[PDB]
């Protein structure tokens, strides 16, 4: 039986993503586990502009799309979330039952580390 | 082809132990890596008193023989290294060529952690 059953891959979208990406599609493929993928963003309305929102969203969705259509992650187990990337990352792993987070260091990953519930992979990048 | 090919277990010989060498032992075989092992221990001399230095170390011998013969790891590969641990662990890693360390978190770990040229596992305990 497998090792771990439900990977959670968090991703910044650095230029390192790719390395992180591969190894964590062979990692799951080997042991036979679900991948799901999460990447958290990263008062006073500006009047006299437009604002850019979800021009800004899309180019997100996309950076997640990218990575989400390279693992096969159906859409339903990718993850584009406000907030503070430690809390975020631990509910939606606590949420969805994963057993293995995996991080990239370069901090998030030292404070994902110090709290999470499950196992956490960090890898060097 | 294998995602890693050399992973170094370090325990610290508490009863949570056998989780983690279960794990990593499952861990290494689906993905087809070797594992080594190690433990780190864990400046006047007494002169009234018998010293037990020797009967000492082949208490915590036989703790790593315990896990190195559950996990089929040659005595070459199994490693009792007198100093601290993130130094020592790290020395080891770099030495003899792993590129997936495992520790359990209870530290130790943080510090391997944020200095370590491999990927680490934080296995919780
Ligand atoms: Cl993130
Ligand atoms: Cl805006
Ligand atoms: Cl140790
Ligand atoms: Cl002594």
């Amino acid at each position: 039986m497998s090792v771990y059953h439900h990977i959670l891959l968090a991703v910044d979208f650095s230029s390192e993503d790719s390395q992180v990406v591969q190894k964590v599609r062979n990692l799951a493929s080997q042991i036979g586990a679900r991948l799901s993928l999460i990447h958290v963003l990263d008062t006073a309305i500006p009047l006299d502009t437009e604002t850019t929102y979800d021009a800004m969203l899309d180019v997100e969705k996309q950076k997640l799309s990218q990575i989400g259509n390279t693992l096969g992650i159906d859409p339903a187990h990718r993850w584009l979330v406000w907030g503070e990337p430690r809390e975020e990352i631990i509910r939606i792993a606590e949420q969805e039952n994963v057993d293995l987070i995996v991080v990239g260091s370069h901090s998030t990953a030292n404070s994902v580390l110090h709290y999470a519930k499950c196992d956490v992979l960090a890898v060097r990048l």
